[PDB]
């Protein structure tokens, strides 16, 4: 449901082929929040339960609303937590293909983490999806040091956070349809592009 720690719980002897690391939005529950579960279910349908590990960013990432105002759109502690998860993935399952995603503050967190990640690990992330990307205008719709072709941003018309503000309006809470269809569609496509099938 809202909490998945497949990577942390997973046995290195039987690594999944795909590992998905996702950061929730501000004030959301568990480590997956409102959008994570929908994406997870669809990934599982495509690769099978044993074929994909779903891992939300918990630990030090409290998803505190106020942290949206910090320089990188989230806290240093949160970035350290997500970086640690990518490092864990690389250590536990070096041959798996990684994919990532984030919503709202989680999107800024995903972007910041990926930007700071060691290139060798970053290059293993086949695709990343960002919903209500708080640094969309500032970063020109990109994740620093990460290819545009592997990035997909979902920014609704009227969602003020995509336009340089921190105001939360109704369109910011309307990403349900995207998480149910195009987002997992994109991730699946990007994984198959490099892994074949």
């Amino acid at each position: 449901r809202t909490t998945r720690d497949d990577l942390i719980n997973g046995n290195s002897a039987s690594c999944a082929d795909v590992i998905f690391i996702y950061a929730r939005g501000s004030t959301e529950t568990g480590n997956l929040g409102t959008l994570g579960p929908s994406i997870a279910s669809n990934l599982e349908s495509a690769f099978g339960k044993d074929g994909v590990w779903i891992q939300g960013v918990g630990g030090a990432y409290r998803a505190t609303l106020g942290d949206n105002a910090l320089p990188r759109g989230t806290s240093s502690a949160a970035i350290r937590e997500m970086l640690g998860l990518f490092q864990q993935a690389n250590t536990k399952c070096p041959d798996a293909t990684y994919i990532a995603g984030g919503y709202s503050q989680g999107a800024a967190l995903a972007a910041a983490s990926i930007e700071d990640l060691d290139s060798a690990i970053r290059d293993k992330i086949a695709g990343t999806v960002l919903f209500g990307y708080t640094k969309n205008l500032q970063n020109r719709g990109r994740i620093p040091n990460y290819p545009a072709d592997r990035t997909k941003v979902f920014c609704n018309t009227g969602d003020l956070v995509c336009t340089g503000s921190l105001i939360v309006a109704a369109p910011h809470l309307a990403y349900g349809p995207d998480a149910r269809g195009p987002a997992p569609e994109f991730l699946i496509e990007k994984v198959r592009a490099v892994r074949g099938s």
